[PDB]
């Protein structure tokens, strides 16, 4: 599924991401835009052999099991394919564990390089939330 911007904002809010660990909703929408272009089916392979999955590009070395990342932890206890669903619940629940791990949203490279320090509220401007 490819979400619209406000559609994704509303889904993320319903799933408790607004201000989760202090990160306003716009941060999460911005991260999703630049991680996946709002596409739940996005995948990208990394140089170390891990793969990133879904709207928030969650990595198979630490967070989910894709059966082909040796020595990987499965800290969200989910198959990585569950992160590609049109229902973002599994991605959101795993993202909550990631953002609580110490480094906050700096875990998402695109957030650090393209959202951090910008006016992220623009990502939810105009939405009926
Ligand atoms: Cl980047
Ligand atoms: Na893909
Ligand atoms: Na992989």
């Amino acid at each position: 599924k490819v979400f619209g911007r406000c559609e994704l904002a509303a889904a993320m809010k319903r799933h408790g991401l607004d201000n989760y660990r202090g990160y306003s909703l716009g941060n999460w929408v911005c991260a999703a835009k630049f991680e996946s272009n709002f596409n739940t089916q996005a995948t990208n392979r990394n140089t170390d052999g891990s793969t990133d999955y879904g709207i928030l590009q969650i990595n198979s070395r630490w967070w989910c099991n894709d059966g082909r990342t040796p020595g990987s932890r499965n800290l969200c206890n989910i198959p990585c394919s569950a992160l590609l669903s049109s229902d973002i619940t599994a991605s959101v629940n795993c993202a909550k564990k990631i953002v609580s791990d110490g480094n906050g949203m700096n875990a998402w490279v695109a957030w650090r390089n393209r959202c951090k320090g910008t006016d992220v509220q623009a990502w939810i401007r105009g939405c009926r939330l």
